[PDB]
């Protein structure tokens, strides 16, 4: 199994594909 902290973990790594911002703030847009 993985471990707990895998969400704040991927979140990290995440950001770096993200490279923009959540999903969330394209539906308030700017």
């Amino acid at each position: 199994l993985f471990p707990q902290i895998n969400f704040l973990g991927s979140l990290l790594i995440a950001g770096c594909i993200t490279s923009t911002d959540p999903v969330l703030s394209a539906l308030i847009v700017g």
